[PDB]
């Protein structure tokens, strides 16, 4: 029933997303001098560094709010693909399955800590 261990969950969970080559393109945010378009299709981009940086803040007071950031990635990737199957939108599915996969059981726990402080 830790409250706080959380973060560093996250903070492990992204050193192994940092570790997997399908991280590479959203490691830091999209290069526009390579997508000159890119502002014209995505409103917030999103890469994991920003995650990483804003988790490192002290600035996500929960483990949803990181999970709203990391899953805005893969739907930045989605709306930016010229098709389903590009080789970037198919490692950010790859990604996104293994982050869902690792992400479930930090959520269930923070959910369970904070039911068992509100008692
Ligand atoms: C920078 N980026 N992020 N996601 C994607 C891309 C490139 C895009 C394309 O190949 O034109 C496919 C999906």
């Amino acid at each position: 029933y830790d409250i706080q261990a959380w973060k560093k969950q996250c903070e492990e969970l992204l050193n192994l997303i940092f570790q997997c080559e399908d991280s590479e393109p959203f490691r830091q945010p999209v290069d526009l001098l390579e997508y000159p378009d890119y502002r014209d299709i995505i409103d917030t981009p999103m890469d994991f560094a920003t995650v990483r940086e804003t988790l490192e803040a002290g600035n996500y007071e929960s483990p949803m709010e990181l999970c709203k950031d990391v899953r805005l990635i893969f739907s930045n990737s989605k709306a930016y693909t010229p098709s389903k199957r590009s080789r970037i939108y198919s490692m950010s599915l790859r990604l996104s399955a293994f982050f869902e996969e690792h992400i479930s059981s930090v959520l269930s726990d923070y959910k369970s800590a904070l039911r068992f402080h509100k008692r």
